[PDB]
């Protein structure tokens, strides 16, 4: 389970640098930031998957229709393709809970 074992707040400082070194290659998170390889993530926590305007998503991500929160985000980041088979996000995954917690802490702050 997720709504059992998952998110506990971590370091936003650390999470910002994990976003830079691991996610920035394909995504922006600031308000008004553009879509790149991956879509802009501003407001992601208040949204279902495959909904940013102007981005070409896979049919799988749309169909999955996940309402993003800390728990589903934690699962997707662990192994994106295991969580949404057919997704085109090419990211090996963040296997350590500590790393995922730092990153999500950062993301929930920056995406609002
Ligand atoms: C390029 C090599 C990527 C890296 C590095 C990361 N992501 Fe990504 N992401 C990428 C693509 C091409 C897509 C769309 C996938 C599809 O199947 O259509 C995504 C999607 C996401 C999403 C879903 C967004 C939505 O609007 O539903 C999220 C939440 C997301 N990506 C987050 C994310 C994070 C936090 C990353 C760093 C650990 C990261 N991605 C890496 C491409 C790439």
């Amino acid at each position: 389970a997720k709504e059992s074992t998952g998110f506990k707040p971590g370091s936003a400082k650390k999470g910002a640098t994990l976003f830079k070194t691991r996610c920035q290659q394909c995504h922006t998170i600031e308000e008004g930031g553009p879509n790149k390889v991956g879509p802009n993530l501003h407001g992601i926590f208040g949204r279902h998957s495959g909904q940013v305007k102007g981005y070409s998503y896979t049919d799988a991500i749309i169909n999955k229709n996940v309402k993003w929160d800390e728990d589903s985000m934690s699962e997707y980041l662990t192994n994106p393709k295991k969580y949404i088979p057919g997704t085109k996000m090419a990211f090996a995954g963040l296997k350590k809970e500590k790393d995922r917690n730092d990153l999500i802490t950062y993301m929930t702050k920056a995406a609002k």
